[PDB]
């Protein structure tokens, strides 16, 4: 069957782990737990098609290269209350275009722990951001699981468009 090589990348700490768990296990960790690097293969239907997708997620610790490489279709992640990790999403997504070779290459932009009041990154400065990436942006929450299985679904989407 169709592989999709998905890769989760972005800052510590903004729930990267959390939303692939959620996506893979139906449940939210609030724990303390620093990924060095971590896969998760699942069987899937899609749109009808059977598919399998081959999930690496990364560490927000500063061998990325080595895995970006490989990666078919890649998720930015940042949280919508650290200003600081929307900021670095300039830098993953620099590294993953030098790393492809490739100046489009499958994203989706994702803004992160939207259940949260405290919100520091405007939807409107994400999308426009996005907008100018020419990729789609998407809010998610890894503990309500809102737009989990949407941002997921989407980079399958792009990637087949490819
Ligand atoms: N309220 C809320 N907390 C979240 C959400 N996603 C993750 N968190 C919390 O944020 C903390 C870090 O999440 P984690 O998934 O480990 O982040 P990471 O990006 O995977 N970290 P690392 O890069 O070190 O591997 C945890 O306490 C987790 O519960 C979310 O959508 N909402
Ligand atoms: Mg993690």
């Amino acid at each position: 069957m169709t592989e999709y090589k998905l890769v989760v990348v972005g800052a510590g700490g903004v729930g990267k782990s959390a939303l692939t768990i959620q996506l893979i296990q139906n449940h939210f960790v609030d724990e303390y737990d620093p990924t060095i690097e971590d896969s998760y293969r699942k069987q899937v239907v899609i749109d009808g098609e059977t598919c399998l997708l081959d999930i690496l997620d990364t560490a927000g610790q500063e061998m990325r290269d080595q895995y970006m490489r490989t990666g078919e279709g890649f998720l930015c992640v940042f949280a919508i209350n650290n200003t600081k990790s929307f900021e670095d999403i300039h830098q993953y997504r620099e590294q993953i275009k030098r790393v492809k070779d490739s100046d489009d290459v499958p994203m989706v932009l994702v803004g992160n722990k939207c259940d949260l009041a405290a919100r520091t990154v405007e939807s409107r400065q994400a999308q426009d951001l996005a907008r100018s990436y020419g990729i789609p942006y998407i809010e998610t929450s890894a503990k309500t699981r809102q737009g989990v299985e949407d941002a997921f679904y989407t980079l399958v989407r792009e990637i087949r468009q490819h």
